[PDB]
């Protein structure tokens, strides 16, 4: 019968369960934190001294070997692969068995793109380099540990069940916005899109990520942009329903959420970032003096029922994919905008202009954009790795930090503060920020060191 098809599909929700949901401390819940982690080491996120990411801030957490998070995100990444291996073992024929293995792999595919990029430097600076074990047969009792397979050879297998993911996923509809944490084509088609981008297939990126967009609109007002709370928005190609039952991830917005009463609220922006938007860009007024003289950015929100769906895959994201793999392609400075402009007009602001700018120059201005556009997402350390850049953090002047800036409170009521920005402007070893440090790097755990004979 196709209660096959069921099996293969009740590993698929396990595995999906399990990467967001399982949570060993309340600091480390899920993807989610990781999320988390990754923006807050990096460049556009000023810590508001808290329990959770604090660390994250100080690089004092993921790069050290024994630490609680390094031993979460390792375990939680392969607990995740070794459901999709499972899934994706089960033997029989079927519509329905395929379109679940399909979205195993789709889900395998993607925790080895989170492995490559975290665990190594990027493919262009050294695609033969040492990176992480490569398990694809569920793990049973006579399972030995693995050696390390390369950072190409992990590409090679993330372009291999992406393949397949397509070819599985063809005939498969979504069956509503709740279903949207199922990969589909277009899902597929974004990982393939930021795989080709990290091994530098520029054309190919390009192509994936147009076509991943099918569908998809984009918001184009403040009212639309603040939230980043609901699977049903337009934008979302791929994200994670929360919901009363099943809400352990949605703990992670006690530290996003800028005007939450009586929580973390931690993710302050970088007012210098603030400084790169243009007059009349939808998301400007989301900026918010606020609390002890930070800057809240007020794009992420809890609900009512103080949940949040989780979102993994904008068309935002794809539309600076094509924008910058085509400029790195070669294609005319002026025809490589046009899907970064699609972005800017929605956003409320004019055409970039590209008369005089370099490539160099526009590829500045998308990473920008990128900054701008993610904040929040996750996207932060694994785009300083791709473009093998420097985390970049200063001081608000001390002509700003003189200044007095009104600042909403916790009531709605305001009072006057100096202006807070970044403070942590320097690596804990006293060196400056520097490109390809091993401090960007999350370590391989004390645990899986101590089991594993070949590491």
């Amino acid at each position: 019968q196709v209660a096959v098809a069921g099996n293969a599909e009740r590993l698929f929700n396990g595995a999906w369960y399990n990467l967001f949901e399982y949570g060993t401390t309340y600091a480390n819940i899920g993807y989610r934190a990781l999320q988390c982690q990754d923006d807050m080491m990096a460049s556009d996120v000023v810590s508001r001294p808290k329990y959770g990411f604090n660390s994250s801030y100080q690089f004092n957490d993921v790069a050290i070997p024994s630490d609680g998070r390094t031993s979460f995100a390792w375990y939680l990444i392969y607990k995740t692969i070794d459901n999709c291996n499972t899934a994706i073992s089960i033997k029989g024929d079927s519509e329905e068995l395929r379109q679940a293995q399909g979205q195993a792999l789709a889900l395998r595919a993607f925790c080895y793109l989170h492995l490559v990029q975290h665990y190594q430097f990027t493919y262009l600076k050294d695609k033969d380099a040492p990176c992480v074990p490569i398990y694809t047969e569920p793990t049973t009792s006579g399972t030995k540990p693995k050696g390390k397979s390369t950072v190409a050879q992990v590409y090679q297998q993330i372009f291999d069940d992406l393949n397949l993911a397509q070819d599985y996923l063809t005939n498969y509809v979504r069956k509503g916005d709740g279903q949207k944490f199922k990969p589909n084509t277009d899902v597929v088609n974004g990982l393939m899109a930021r795989a080709y981008l990290l091994t530098g297939q520029w054309g190919e990126a390009a192509k994936a990520a147009e076509a991943a967009r099918k569908g998809y609109s984009l918001m184009t007002t403040t009212a639309e942009y603040e939230g980043f709370n609901n699977i049903s928005n337009k934008e979302w190609i791929w994200g994670s329903p929360q919901t009363l039952s099943q809400s352990d991830a949605s703990y992670n917005f006690y530290y996003l959420d800028a005007t939450y009463v009586g929580a973390y609220s931690s993710f302050m922006a970088d007012p210098h970032l603030m400084d790169t938007f243009v007059k009349g860009d939808i998301r400007l007024p989301l900026f918010q003096w606020m609390r002890e003289g930070y800057l809240g950015y007020k794009k992420f929100h809890m609900r009512s029922d103080d949940t949040a769906d989780l979102v993994l895959m904008r068309s935002a994201e794809m539309y600076l994919i094509e924008a910058e793999a085509k400029v790195r392609d070669g294609v005319a400075l002026d025809q490589a905008v046009a899907p970064l402009n699609t972005l800017r007009t929605a956003r409320g602001v004019g055409n970039y202009d590209v008369t005089g700018k370099t490539k160099e120059q526009v590829i500045d201005e998308i990473l920008m954009e990128r900054r701008r556009e993610l904040w929040g997402e996750g996207f932060g350390i694994t785009d300083v790795l791709r473009n093998q850049k420097a985390v970049e953090r200063m001081a608000l002047s001390e002509d700003m930090q003189k200044t007095e800036v009104d600042c909403w409170q916790e009531g709605g009521s305001f009072a006057k503060r100096n202006p807070l920005g970044h403070w942590f402007l320097n690596f804990p070893d006293g060196k400056a920020f520097s490109a390809n440090s091993s401090y960007y790097l999350y370590a391989i755990p004390e645990k899986e060191i101590n089991a594993n004979p070949n590491l």
